[PDB]
C-alpha cells in the first residue's frame, strides 16, 4: 500500500523481453541499502516488486521489477522504453499516517490528457477517462493519476480536470505531461468496495 | 497484524490430533532467535500462534502452533497432512514496510481454483469463492488467497481471477497450485468498511 | 506509538487542578529507572507525557502526567479520581513487535457498557458507541477500548459487541468494567480512513 505522495522521478535505464512480459530496469536516487529484496514500489501509479538490486560494492543506483500480462495490457508500461521518467513511491510503513488518500498501485486502465492549461504556478490539466470508469468519477473525490494522488475537480462524463499546483509539478512527471500523453489511472480503493457491494 | 507478503515456504513436519484442535510442527527457513513463544505467524493466511520453539542455543529451525475449532472449520488446515508446504509470514513490527494492504490472518473461508492458465511466466488463477464474500471481493481491490496479498483483476457472480507473477509463484506455494484445490481467503477488510457505511445509511433513512 | 498490549494496571494516587488542566500522580508496576522525564504512557488509551518522577535516591514508584482540554473534553480523565485504576502502555520503539494493533493514544470519545454477559472464560461486553463514531465501527476491525486492543465481534445500529478473554480481564482494567461504565474509544487507521472520505 501506498499514499500517492511521490518521492522519486525514477529514470527507465533499460526494458528487457520476458515471457509474457518485461524485465525493468529504473535508475533511483533512492539508496539500494533501504531497498530490501521483494520489496513493493509504486512505478507511475503501478505497484510491483524488485526482483534485483546492484551487486555490493557497485556505486549503481538502480531496481529492477518484472510487470505481466496485467500491467503490460491495462498500464503505461506497454510504451515504456530507455530515458522514461517514472515516478516513484515506497510503500506506506506501519506507524506512518494513511492520510486523505490510500493508493495501491492496482490501475484500471490508461487515462488521456486531452487539454493542458496553465493558470499561475500551477497547470490544469483535462483528461478523458474510459467510460467504464465515469461512474467512479463525478463522485469527485480523490484519483491516483501516475500514481500522483489529486483532487477530481471538474466533470462532464468521462471528462475531467485537476489540478497540478508548482510543487506537484516539481517533484513528479506531471512538470514534462502534456496533451495527448496517457497516465495510469487507479480509482480509490473504497469507492471499488463502495460500489461492488451495491451490485448486491 | 500480517501485510500479505510471504518471506518463507515452511513445511508441515508433524500433525497431531488434541481434543477439538491440532498440534503442528512447521520447520522454518526462519532464524529460531527471532522468535519467542507466544509470536503470531501466519500459515497460509491463517494467524496462529507459537506454543513450542527448540531448545535454547539449538540449531534446528521449527515452530509449533496449535489450530483450534474455528480454524480446523473455515480453513485447509484440516486437510494438512506431515509434508504439506505451507506460505509463511511474520507479524509486521513498527516502522515495517506493507508491501500488500492490512491482512489480519483472519480466515473467512475456502476459496476453489476452477483455472489454471500459464500466462507466459506469470500464472493466471479462477477461483470461486464462497457465495457471502463474493459482494466483498471487487475489480482491481485486494484480496489475500493462501496469505498471500493479490490483485483481483476480473469479477463474475462468486468466481474471480489474479494473476500470479514470477516472483509470487518461485517464493510461494502458489507455484504447485492446480484447479480443484482450495485457498483460505480473507476478503480486503476496507470493504467491511463499505459495507458498514452503506448499512447504517440504510438503517437511518 | 503504542499497541493496545496493556503491561500494567496503574493506580491514579492524586488529582491536582491546574491552569485550564489537571495533574495526576499515578503509581505504577513499572521499574522506576526505566521511566525518563518526557516519555509517552498510553493511560487507558490517553497518550500522555510524564512530567514529574521522584526525585533522586527516592524509592517511589509513581510518574506524574498532565491532562490538557482536548483530554479533558474527549476522554474519561474529568471523571478520575484518586484510587481510580488505569490501563498503562509503554510507547514502542522502531522494530519493536505489535501483538495488538496500531495505537495511536488520541481518543476519539467516549463508548458506554450498556451490557455485560458471561461466556465461560470469557466476557462479552455491549457498548453504545457515540453516532459520529458509529458507521465507521464495523465487524471484525480492531478497536481500542482504554488503550486495550480488542475486535470487534458484531455490529447493531449505535451498539457493538467485542469479547474479553480471561488473559485480558486479569491484567487489565476490564476485569471490574460494568454496565453504565464510560470506556476511551480510539477508531483503528482503517475506521479513521473511511471516516475521512465521508466528511470529505
Ligand atoms: O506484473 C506485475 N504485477 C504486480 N501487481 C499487480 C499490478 O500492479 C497490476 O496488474 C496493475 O496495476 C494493473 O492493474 C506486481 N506486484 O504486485 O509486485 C509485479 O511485480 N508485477
Ligand atoms: O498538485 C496537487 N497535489 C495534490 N496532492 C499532493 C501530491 O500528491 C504530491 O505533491 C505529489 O505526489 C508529490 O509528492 C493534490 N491532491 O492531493 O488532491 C491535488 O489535487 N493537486
Ligand atoms: O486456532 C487458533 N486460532 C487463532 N486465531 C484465530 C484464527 O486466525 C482464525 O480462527 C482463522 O483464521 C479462521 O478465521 C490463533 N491465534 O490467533 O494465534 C491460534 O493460535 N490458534
Ligand atoms: O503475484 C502477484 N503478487 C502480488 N503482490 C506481491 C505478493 O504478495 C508477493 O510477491 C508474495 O506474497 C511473496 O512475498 C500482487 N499484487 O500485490 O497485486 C498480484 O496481483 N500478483
Ligand atoms: O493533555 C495532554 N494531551 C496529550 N496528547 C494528546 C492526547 O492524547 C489527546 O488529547 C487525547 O487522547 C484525546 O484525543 C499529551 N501528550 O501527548 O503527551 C499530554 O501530556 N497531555
Ligand atoms: O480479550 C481480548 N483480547 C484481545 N487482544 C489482546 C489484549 O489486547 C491484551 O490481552 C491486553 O491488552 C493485555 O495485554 C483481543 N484482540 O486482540 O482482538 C480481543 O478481541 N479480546
Amino acid at each position: 500500500m501506498f499514499t500517492g505522495i511521490i518521492t522519486d522521478i525514477g529514470k527507465v535505464d533499460r526494458v528487457k523481453p520476458l515471457n509474457e512480459g518485461v524485465l525493468l530496469r529504473i535508475e533511483t536516487a533512492y539508496d539500494p541499502e533501504t531497498i530490501e529484496l521483494g520489496a513493493s514500489i509504486a512505478c507511475s501509479g503501478v505497484c510491483l516488486t524488485v526482483v534485483a538490486l546492484p551487486e555490493k560494492g557497485s556505486n549503481a543506483r538502480w531496481f529492477e521489477v518484472e510487470a505481466w500480462e496485467e500491467a503490460l495490457r491495462l498500464t503505461t508500461i506497454s510504451s515504456w522504453q530507455s530515458g522514461r521518467k517514472i515516478n516513484l513511491e515506497r510503500s506506506l510503513k506501519l506507524g506512518d499516517e494513511m492520510g486523505g488518500h490510500l493508493v495501491f498501485g492496482h490501475v484500471d486502465g490508461q487515462a488521456e490528457i486531452v487539454e493542458r492549461k496553465d493558470e499561475g504556478d500551477a497547470v490544469r490539466f483535462t483528461l478523458r477517462a474510459p467510460e467504464e470508469l465515469a461512474p467512479f468519477i463525478a463522485q469527485k473525490g480523490s484519483v491516483a493519476l501516475d500514481g500522483t494522488s489529486l483532487t477530481v475537480n471538474g466533470v462532464n462524463a468521462n471528462e475531467f480536470d485537476v489540478l497540478l499546483i508548482r510543487h506537484s509539478l516539481e517533484v513528479t512527471t506531471w512538470g514534462e505531461r502534456k496533451a495527448g500523453d496517457k497516465v495510469n489511472i487507479e480509482i480509490d480503493q473504497l469507492a471499488r468496495y463502495a460500489a461492488r457491494l451495491a451490485q448486491y
